[PDB]
């Protein structure tokens, strides 16, 4: 489709092209480090693989990685794909007999000897027995906690006055609210899935992280604007985007560190951060591109509080508000990899 | 759907309905055979799980016959839902979440305690992980072959003239092409499956199979009788039905035990055949209603080869034709129960 997800990523090309010398050195480690059956079968998974041609670059990539260290007869790979239980699975698995032909062709990997599934739900909760899995990976997916901070929700709301999220800009107790919610469902994450890893298994995570920059503006600040355009412009209601709360937290590089030394399951093998300009893939109505990419990934949700009809408006405003961050590199994410070991 | 398998099946519920207590001795003898970590995860896929109600329904039968031994705490179950690749699998994914609030309710069993996933692909290729399952469940699928019998399609086709599949009144070559395929296909369905099983690992077939009686009619003949209808009636083409052949085979209950016995990987524990009349669900336009329930299987395949048009046609004809068998009680499917443990 034209607004569809499968036809608007290739930011997250370059995401994974950073990623993929992290992924390659860990799985390096992994192999030599002699889990249980690992030369004979590796399981592993990827957690939020969402359902574009970007969630098989990742197989292909952690494939790739594997088969790389044989520099003996190539071990199985069994490799599960998890996401929410409404994800496109059925565009996937369809996608599945020409990928393994292509394995075949391109990589020398005989059709069996990766086997791929998938495992739906929530990646906050159990998704594989204990002591199973090798090596689990994750890219952009802890950003999306697991429900609006609990503090706008049971506790008494309307509080995060003209913003979606919270900002530097937001008062103390959205900042605790969120900061309190992100911390229990990372460590849940944690504690779960170290549960799921043979001792030694890795965990390789690549998540949106906190901006240095002033003056810097990712794409929630970006939105923000754009709907705060649609208030003050008296197009929108403005009690509307008061009670508008994404359920995203993007963290600072410290406060996922010391959550993952505080829940004390996992030794950190390596962490680098890195920003992405968000016109960086193209070729200046790179502006539009840009506010496509965004809605691509935001308009189911802004869609059923705000209504299908002012989604047009808020990237139009969108745009505008890119145009002017675009020019000075002030429009990105910053971002987060960090691999860890399960500790014995 | 109206004309769709979700809403077609209940004949189905009735094979389940004998398959039960089958299940039930048969995980019943599994669990006390002590497998690699039965007592912490009991592995198990449903080969051929389709896509309506029944899909979920056999995973209840099959939990309940695991929790049922249970008179320690509860194995984790890890299950796999296998079918080809462009199978609805969206659709049963949907419907996780209620069936798991079921299991919690119902069935005492805790939320994260039952993995389900899915495993998509052809069931006469590698699935899993060699030595990695502990008991595979195979309902109504074996009838399907890997292909047309490659007499009738590499060799030198149009020999199996007014017929559709290898009667009993069909040709020898017909039958010996047929045969061969099936042959080929079931042992390689055993040798792959074996292969992925713990020793003393189990695995339940339900296939239909051949009718003893005379004047007996299955779904199929009388598909193949609505059929030649339409060509004596002009309304069909008449080679088109010649160069039309089903993928499918019914063995006799014989038949498939030599092949288990030459193949030599499993040890057969037990074996029964029981009929299903094709009105035994219903409280006479039952045969309307048997109509209906084969049309939702053989449609795809027929529209493609005779064209969408004469589908009505078809099960019209077919309808009258079963009208006259079902008083009788000579149109069912007879069908075969085997219980197989992976020899050491
Ligand atoms: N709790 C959860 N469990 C499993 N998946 C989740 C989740 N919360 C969010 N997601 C999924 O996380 C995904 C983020 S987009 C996926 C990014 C992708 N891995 C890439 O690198 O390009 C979405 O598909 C979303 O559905
Ligand atoms: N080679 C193969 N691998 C996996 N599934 C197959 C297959 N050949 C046929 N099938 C599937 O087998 C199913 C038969 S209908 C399913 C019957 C179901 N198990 C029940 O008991 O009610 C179809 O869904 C078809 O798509
Ligand atoms: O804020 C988010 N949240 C995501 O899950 C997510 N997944 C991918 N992206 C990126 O989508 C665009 C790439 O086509 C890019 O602008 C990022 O926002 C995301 N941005
Ligand atoms: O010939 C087949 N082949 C099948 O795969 C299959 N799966 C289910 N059934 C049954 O479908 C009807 C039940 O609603 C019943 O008439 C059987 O044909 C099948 N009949």
């Amino acid at each position: 489709g034209d607004t569809s997800y499968a036809k608007n990523s290739a930011y997250n090309q370059l995401v994974l092209a950073k990623v993929k010398p992290v992924l390659e050195q860990c799985v390096r480690e992994l192999l030599r480090a002699n889990l249980p059956n690992i030369n004979k079968c590796i399981k592993v998974a990827d957690l939020g693989c969402a359902s574009g041609p970007n969630t098989l670059l990742t197989v292909r990539d952690i494939v790739q990685s594997i088969d790389k260290v044989g520099q003996l007869e190539r071990p199985t790979i069994q490799i599960f794909l998890n996401d929410l239980f409404p994800n496109d699975f059925n565009s996937v698995f369809k996608l599945l007999p020409s990928f393994y032909r292509k394995l075949e062709k391109e990589n020398g990997r005989k059709i069996g000897s990766c086997l791929i599934g998938a495992m739906p739900g929530s990646f906050y909760s159990r998704l594989f027995p204990e002591e199973s899995m090798h090596f689990l990976h994750s890219c952009y997916c802890l950003q999306w906690l697991s429900q609006v901070p609990s503090g706008l929700v049971t506790e008494l709301i309307g509080t995060n006055k003209g913003s979606i999220y919270s900002s530097k800009a937001s008062r103390l107790p959205v900042q605790k609210a969120y900061l309190d919610q992100f911390t229990k469902d990372f460590t849940t994450f944690l504690r779960i899935h170290s549960e799921e890893l043979f001792s030694h298994g890795r965990m390789l995570l690549t998540c949106i992280c906190k901006g240095v920059e002033l003056d810097a503006r990712n794409a929630i600040d970006l939105l923000e604007m754009a709907i705060n355009d649609l208030v003050v412009e008296g197009h929108l209601e403005e009690e509307k985007l008061d009670s508008f709360n994404l359920p995203v937290y993007i963290p600072s590089a410290e406060e996922v560190k010391c959550i993952v030394e505080e829940e004390g399951s996992f030794e950190i093998l390596y962490l680098e951060t890195f920003k992405v300009l968000y016109d960086a893939g193209f070729s200046h109505i790179k502006a539009e591109y840009v506010a496509s990419s965004v809605r691509a990934v935001y308009e189911p949700i802004l869609a059923s509080h705000f209504g299908e009809a002012i989604i047009p408006d808020i990237f139009h405003r969108f745009a505008k508000h890119a145009a002017k961050v675009l020019p000075l590199g002030k429009g990105f994410y910053n971002n987060l990899i960090i691999s860890l070991a399960k500790k014995p």
